[PDB]
């Protein structure tokens, strides 16, 4: 029959690839890592900040509902 | 003769395959993982992400009811 | 629907490409970077002085809400 | 079936022979290669200058996706 | 009898010589040893460049499912 | 008499020296040791790669049911 | 909205062109170099002397609040 | 797709062939060659000063984003 | 009718955007991240000190009763 | 109506941009400081000798109550 | 009203100026750095020694209750 | 009133410009200086055998309780 | 009227600013912290010695029946 | 009137400045030190050893009962 | 009265300035030493070899008992 | 009393003047100085080769249990 | 009259000087120090080899029933 | 009586001088310091080499069960 | 009994003298050496070359299982 936890998914509005949340996320990403670089003065840091991102597209690609 | 808890089995539409609950799993998957990723930035949290989807997909496929 | 998350994003202003937070990095960065050439009397940190501002720059770019 | 870390790969685009990030690299390379000159006045640093470069284009043409 | 944990197996698929992973840990490896050479100029870091990729095909040779 | 948790030993199956289980332990480990040397860039982690195999021969040898 | 941060900025009355830590840098910086000479008598470190100055004058520039 | 680490590229306008940066580099080449020229008096310093220049020219003529 | 537990909502006034509790929660939490940094000297503590804020602020504007 | 918690906010006067507690905290911030330089020798510890000052000024003026 | 933590202030008797604990201070920095230097012969470690003195002072000057 | 640290300063007696301590240091120091000439025969090491003196004097003077 | 807990307050005598009690708990705070010291060897636990004193002071200072 | 806990201090003899426990104290701190430095070769560890005796002694001086 | 913990100091025979494991100590620090130098090659490590001798002989005349 | 740690001083035996692991010590001191020698062709590490061995004798005299 | 716990004593067959256990201790000792060297290379781990032979010793001689 | 941890000893059999294990060891410890001094090309990791093979032989004799 | 490392020795196979991870060592060794040599222009990189392959052959001729 239906599933019970269907319909709502605002769920994915919630957390889409268009959503706030997401977008909170990598921004504190460049944050830290950008503050890292700092302390560390080390290539490190600035690559989920692309990644993450990808890494985010793929699996929103890969679920997406 | 009939076992009673038989018949009904919209659990399986609940849980199957394809169910929101399964695709509930993932993302916060994704989330979390990406999430430890700034504070860690260890390569670790990348794995059910993919993995899990597929050990989903095992059990399912072995159990299915 | 509408993704509760939403609204709000003075976060934005909180952490935009014109922001008092944003500013504050760069300023740190230039400091201990001047700080370290002491030490160091390495040509080193001047970089992220420059690069950390487009690498903000990018990824402010990139997300920009 | 379907490996799941699959699709995406922009993170071709993002790291391809043609990326912004390749290009990043042999850039500060040429810099501090000529910034390390003026230190060292040996002639060292202009190599992966141009060796990185194929370098970075084999193994590009080694994995490539 | 059957061992539960077979079937599925797009691990393989997942992980398998030719999957996404694969490709992506040998990438990332070109960069950093490019990245480090910049900072090092010594030659170590191009070698599992190639090295890791026959690992890889070895142990994937080795186990292979 | 009959010890009762005999029979069975699909166990074996399960766990044998080819199951799947024991492949994907190798899988993983071949994938953090050449994870691991793009951080460290040291000779360490290949050795449990054919090690633990042997390793795992020998218990599965010494027990082996 | 307002960037809660905002306001203050005695951060840059703090750290600001004028300022009591920007002008300790230099003086130390000063120290140091000559310090230096007297052990090396190499001409090096006189350079951030004026180079550090136009350096803090250039992000103080950039950034500037 | 978009690349994430792309536009930007101000980064060129930082680095470009017209930049202060590169300006900066021969400069200090300049005066470290003659610095040097006091102190040795050989002809050894006076070339990068040309050649950086096209080694700059070069390099930058190979990437050029 | 009339849901029972309707008027009243001094509740607002209680805990709203402009109340006394609210002014509590960043007051302490100003001073525990100021006490924490002494301890820790890392840059982590200032966050929901302006996060928190329009956190509140949007929870606050998500219900506003 | 009235928020309960209202009144009082001797609170203020306890914690006020002018309270005992807050020059407490900078104290021992200017102790421990000056205790790590000791230990290593790095120019790190004097910052929020300034910042948090001003930090603490910043959330301060922010809330104010 | 009455901020309860005021009064007592022999914490500025503790900790003042003129204090013991201050004295102390410097004195085992006056030490440690003597010490190092016999260990490093470089012209580091005499620094705090007149300069955390001043430091001392200007946050005491600073806060001074 | 009293702060609770002071009495005592037989703190002093240790430490103070006559002290066992105090004379143990240029001790040492005198020998290692005497040490290091052996193997450097350079002349370095003959200075705070006089300045660290002088140097312990100041600081003694400076802080002398 | 009378509040009958009133009268007695020996307590007073029992936990006043002269009573054996309160002179009970430095004495095993300055053990603990030399105790701890030995264990730690870092300036810690050399604080409320002197602070819960003047601590102590003040909250019978603030209570002081 | 008689605060209840008052009378015995032979806790004072107990823990007095004569007694056995304070000797047990520096006795290992001479112990461990000593220990310490053959491990570390630094000069650390000699400090309490004169210190926490005068630290035990003012401490001792500050209460005595 | 008598303090509890008095008596015995068999304690004093245990780790009295003869007994076995002060013997120990410096047996073992003369290994050490000679061990590293073996390595080092530098003049260091023959120190508290006497030093910590003496050191533990005033320690032991500081306290004993 | 009985030092408890008293009596078996094998240890003797097992380090003394005549043991094996004495002997043992020297023997490699015999190597490496032979040893470096052939890399480095200064006279050097011929000393300790003597030295350590009185060292050893005086220590062992020194203590001697 | 009789200690109930007495009799038996096959306590010290089961961990006597001669006994299966205490073999077994070295045993492991001898190996995990042999393998810690591969990793370290440091000479370290080759003493309780023979260091705790004889502390075994000294305590069954100290004990022994 | 007997020792209950006494008859097996295949533990023996196991750990013995002839034993797998043992053999084990210093095949990686041939092959790590082979591969170290590729890395080092410093005469360093040939001596457990022979020497832990000794070492196993002296602490096998010295327990040999 | 038996051993139960025992049985096995593909191990040896793995490792053996006739092995592919022998051969991939001189490999490895016979390039940097050679690479070595452009950048030093020193005859010291040429001896394990053949030296490690005896000294692979003795080891291998030592224990060979």
């Amino acid at each position: 029959q239906d599933l019970m936890a269907s319909g709502n998914t605002t769920v994915k509005a919630t957390f889409g690839k268009d959503s706030s949340v997401v977008k909170w996320v990598v921004l504190a990403e460049v944050l830290v890592g950008a503050v890292m670089y700092m302390m560390t003065k080390n290539v490190k840091f600035l690559a989920g900040f692309a990644i993450i991102s990808v890494f985010i597209a793929v699996g929103m690609a890969v679920v997406g509902l």
